[PDB]
């Protein structure tokens, strides 16, 4: 309807993480029916990041989904209004990462802007120190509550041989009336974020592949 | 070999939830291969339980899991000798679950014990008002931590259209020497966990399914 097979996005972003300011640009495109996105992202206020942007990548896309077994698509319903999420991460060594993010439709492009807060971050732990390496894969758990969608995920951080847990909490709130949308039921949603490639804390480029769909087991 | 196709259980739990002492027997069965397994509970002290069993019910068997694509089995491969593992479950309206257990194996039984603490549910919640109809399935974080397996996880219980989260946090533990095993990496497993039958907050049958995998998605 509104959405096409090749869809440009541009993201402003802007944050302090443990009292750093920053902002960063992005530009990417994607696949909203296969669920397929890039973008590149340019830091143009507080480069050099003292801290791994792995922390701000998942504030980087929820109508690139692909939805399997005919689990509606709240996001993709939500055009022309767009939407917005609200997110809180935890991290099991202390630090928590809060953002808001409004989700925009013009044309041909997706307009993001995303507002970013985190504290009490460990000085010497590894987002602080920039020594993650990204995301594994993960499952986000996505349920409605009253017409706003939630979601509840379990992340690990990749440090070696070693991975740091952070817990999220999601509100996905669509500016459509309610009444002119369907819900969907509980169902998952797995993401592959990668960050195939990053400069001088400065430059970072993102792939993100998403998948909704129920449990594959089999219920008895 | 020291596991066959068809497997017997033997469980004894002892716990005090909201200060109400129980205890309870199980006799199970199952295909740890297959990874599906059955379960006979009986609360012997302190029946009927004034809560839903259904925080109990993951308390009650981590080698009846399907391992797909060569994922080493920390389960299994720990016998003769067996294992252990310790679980914090937090309920997002403040309810905590806790429960150490140890599993054994004689003969053609793995033998189960059980000891289960719980604190601070609302009275008012389904949990205290009994009024839960089971869990969603779920998909956990497995990861090696030293030799020691971690797990977390997001689950749901179902009280009627409306969904209480909770938040595991699990650890096994190999009395197996550390060189004679093979740890996997990080993966997950899917779990649905259901109770079949109850009967006077006394009774329960429980069914559960478990895979161990790696994403679905494909990685770019």
């Amino acid at each position: 309807g509104l959405l096409k097979e090749s869809m440009r996005i541009k993201m402003d972003m802007e944050g302090t993480v443990n009292g750093h300011y920053f902002k960063c640009e992005g530009e990417g495109d994607g696949n909203p029916f296969t669920g397929t996105q890039s973008m590149r992202i340019h830091v143009t206020e507080g480069a050099p990041l003292p801290f791994a942007f792995d922390i701000l990548a998942p504030c980087c896309s929820r109508t690139f989904i692909h939805h399997t077994a005919g689990i509606p698509d709240f996001f993709k319903q939500s055009f022309p209004e767009g939407f917005t999420w609200e997110r809180t991460t935890t991290y099991e060594d202390g630090g928590i990462l809060t953002a808001h993010q409004d989700t925009s439709l013009e044309g041909n492009c997706l307009i993001y802007k995303v507002k970013v807060l985190g504290t009490n971050f460990p000085a010497d732990g590894p987002v602080m120190k920039n020594k993650s390496e990204g995301w594994e894969p993960c499952t986000e758990v996505v349920y409605p509550d009253n017409g706003v969608l939630c979601g509840r995920n379990v992340m690990a951080l990749k440090v070696g041989d070693r991975r740091l847990i952070c817990h999220l909490y999601s509100s996905y709130k669509s500016k459509k009336a309610i009444r002119a949308l369907t819900m969907p039921g509980f169902h998952f949603t797995d993401i592959r974020l990668q960050m195939p490639r990053k400069k001088k804390d400065e430059y970072f480029e993102l792939y993100e592949a998403s998948v909704a769909r129920y449990s594959d087991l089999p219920e008895k």
